[PDB]
């Protein structure tokens, strides 16, 4: 299913998605996403739309 992830770093801001067969596998694609770019901290998600949160 596709899973979603709303980065918040402060003044910038993004969403990316990914393809992936569980929850736990998106979120591990997302935290190595978050990471490279910079965005790390506070963690949500939303399992009735498939939505992670990381904000700085």
């Amino acid at each position: 299913d596709t899973y979603k992830l709303i980065l918040n770093g402060x003044a910038l801001k993004g969403e990316t998605t990914t393809e992936a067969v569980d929850a736990a596998t998106a979120e591990k694609v997302f935290k190595q996403y978050a990471n490279d770019n910079g965005v790390d901290g506070e963690w949500t998600y939303d399992d009735a739309t498939k939505t992670f949160t990381v904000t700085e």
